């Protein structure tokens, strides 16, 4: 299992505009197109993320164009953020995966938030960071998925995945 596997799995593959939990105009593997509530504001961001007039509708082969761009970005965002590298670093390879799920989904800016438990996490106190992690909007809006990536930081295993 890695990473582009395990997002498959939280995310889901839709080749035509959907709404995500959160209700934004989302299409691919997770990929946000706007918060904005125009289904034209999304089609216009569409075409401009594709090069080119899709009419809302992409193929396979562009969902997963989308999604290289989405992954590497969200691992060299980790990387140059003050808060964040220090935690990567500190991790194991499994580990590593789980923070990259959560700044995939929220951004470098939500996780950055989780300062109490990153400092967990840092000082490899395992249960109580899982225990401080589920004490948050994220866990009760998207309860599944949460418990997953908590498992993998709890464990360092991808057993949740499997
Ligand atoms: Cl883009
Ligand atoms: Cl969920």
């Amino acid at each position: 299992m890695n990473i582009f596997e395990m997002l498959r799995i939280d995310e889901g593959l839709r080749l035509k505009i959907y709404k995500d939990t959160e209700g934004y105009y989302t299409i691919g593997i997770g990929h946000l197109l706007t918060k904005s509530p125009s289904l034209n504001a999304a089609k216009r961001e569409l075409d401009k993320a594709i090069g080119r007039n899709t009419n809302g509708v992409i193929t396979k082969d562009e969902a997963e164009k989308l999604f290289n761009q989405d992954v590497d970005a969200a691992v060299r965002g980790i990387l140059r953020n003050a808060k964040l590298k220090p935690v990567y670093d500190s991790l194991d390879a499994v580990r590593r995966a789980a923070l990259i799920n959560m700044v995939f989904q929220m951004g470098e800016t939500g996780v950055a938030g989780f300062t109490n438990s990153l400092r967990m996490l840092q000082q490899k106190r395992w249960d109580e960071a899982a225990v401080n992690l589920a004490k948050s909007r994220w866990y009760n809006q998207t309860p599944n998925r949460a418990k997953r990536v908590i498992t993998t930081f709890r464990t360092g295993t991808w057993d949740a995945y499997k």
